[PDB]
């Protein structure tokens, strides 16, 4: 019936309706440190998050979303392995029923509590909807979640969870500053992937940052009390929203790091 993360609909059975989960250039991948080359033209990334416009948040049924004002270059990505400017729409996670399991992509194998991504859209093609068409139309910065300590940042989303905690359900979301969710440093890895959710359209230029953020237990456990369900229908949890690792494939990764 409808995708999601269940074993009747899980990510195992997303060929059916989309065969794209096939393709050549899928998402995620697991990280072999050893074998990614590290590319010296590989510029710095340049992330500008001091004039973003949050808006809203929204549970869609498969993970919630914080939503910003795309209308114009407010909080961009460029630089780094881009060509262009590339404005952020939206972030979002994907987690585990436990601390071991909930990251997409994988390090060495290693599978961290949660994985935040953050996407932008390329805007030489004017809208988000032309972007995913494209090869180089979406990048995406994925940044890993360790359980530690809370990440004071973090916490205007969790206190908000609690009025979105079902399909379909959004809150007003505004003055939230996406610059409290990055790690110190910006050393990533880069390699040309998809969507991770259907469509799993092969438009992402993925960036993947080496060192995680870290979360309170506490805090993560607030993720995992969403529900997957609507209002009023019987409640599924919104956990293990994850897809696993594909075939690499014809693809290299590249460190921006040695
Ligand atoms: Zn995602």
């Amino acid at each position: 019936h409808h995708w999601g993360y269940g074993k009747h609909n899980g990510p195992e059975h997303w060929h059916k309706d989309f065969p794209i989960a096939k393709g050549e250039r899928q998402s995620p991948v697991d990280i072999d440190t050893h074998t990614a080359k590290y590319d010296p033209s590989l510029k710095p990334l340049s992330v500008s998050y001091d004039q973003a416009t949050s808006l809203r948040i929204l549970n869609n049924g498969h993970a919630f979303n914080v939503e910003f004002d795309d209308s114009q270059d407010k909080a961009v990505l460029k630089g780094g392995p881009l060509d262009g400017t590339y404005r952020l729409i939206q972030f979002h996670f994907h987690w585990g029923s436990l601390d071991g399991q909930g990251s997409e992509h994988t390090v060495d194998k290693k599978k961290y509590a949660a994985e935040l991504h953050l996407v932008h859209w390329n805007t030489k093609y004017g809208d988000f909807g032309k972007a995913v068409q494209q090869p180089d139309g979406l990048a995406v910065l994925g940044i890993f979640l360790k359980v530690g300590s809370a990440k004071p940042g973090l916490q205007k989303v969790v206190d908000v969870l609690d009025s979105i905690k079902t399909k379909g359900k959004s809150a007003d979301f505004t003055n939230f500053d996406p610059r409290g969710l990055l790690p110190e440093s910006l050393d990533y890895w880069t390699y040309p992937g998809s969507l991770t959710t259907p469509p799993l359209l092969e438009c992402v230029t993925w960036i993947v940052l080496k060192e995680p953020i870290s979360v309170s237990s506490e805090q993560v456990l607030k993720f995992r009390k969403l529900n997957f369900n609507g209002e009023g229908e019987p409640e599924e949890l919104m956990v293990d929203n994850w897809r696993p690792a594909q075939p690499l494939k014809n693809r290299q990764i590249k460190a921006s790091f040695k």
